[PDB]
């Protein structure tokens, strides 16, 4: 079965090119044998670049189980996903995620996904988006917040 | 009242206070900046809004997005409290702003108990040996969406 549901998330990366709905990704999330989320890439007709194939199954899935974690799910992606995909699944806690195409292949169609990749080794400052660092001196004051709200719910 | 990049920072480290504070979720925030302006505020919101993807930088974004009527951040600067972690990183760059200013960095976010830096790691291991294992599979269609996008007329790129 882990086959049929890949073929799947491919069929909808090609459906959602060929439809307008966006680029060529498709995901799909299941538990206990049937598919609870799908998603299709559809950033530039939601005008929202997080709106990957994986980030918006993940959304999804996670609206249908009320929860903000995908206990006992696998994710199926027609793709490799990229670093923000990579991380959304590592926040999300999936048991296993299964991939068709790698990201050299978005890569080769036009996509930063192997940029972003590199991007994440080269040294803070010099990386095409700058990230500077500022010294605040309240920079831990949050976390001294977190620790002492009672009611915080983990993730 | 002249501006700074540390005072966009303090705004950033005080929705995190607050969003903690009044149960919103974790303790980040973010603002994005325009034309010295701030035009969209972010606080984590993961488990009130029933979705891993809503860090302050993910939500900051977006709403900056919908403000725009864009999928772009263009000439935007994004302000956050703590560096942001890999999933944030590549929303950073899918968005496109011009730089990313950040206060606490991702050890203090794990040393708080977060995993940002457990998750940087991971993507220099081998995927199947990851702890959440990504395996690939080899499908003959692997390459369809691809040539689908090459041969639509009307994409947008991204
Ligand atoms: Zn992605
Ligand atoms: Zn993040």
């Amino acid at each position: 079965n882990h086959e049929t549901f890949l073929k799947r998330a491919v069929t909808l990366a090609c459906e959602g090119v060929n439809a307008g709905i966006g680029g060529p990704f498709g995901a799909v999330i299941v538990k206990d044998g049937a598919i609870i989320a799908e998603g299709q890439n559809n950033v530039t007709t939601s005008n929202d670049p997080t709106a990957h194939a994986e980030v918006t199954a993940i959304r999804k899935a996670c609206k249908v189980l009320g929860a903000y974690q995908l206990d006992d799910c696998i994710l199926y992606t027609s793709c490799e996903p990229c670093p923000m995909c990579l991380g959304a699944i590592y926040w999300a806690r999936p048991k296993a995620v299964f991939y068709a195409a790698e990201h050299t292949d978005a890569a080769e169609a036009g996509f930063d996904d192997s940029f972003i990749y590199k991007e994440i080794d080269k040294p803070a400052e010099e990386r095409t988006i700058p990230f500077y660092q500022v010294t605040l001196t309240e920079h831990l004051s949050p976390f001294q917040a977190w620790r002492n709200f009672a009611n915080k719910k983990e993730y």
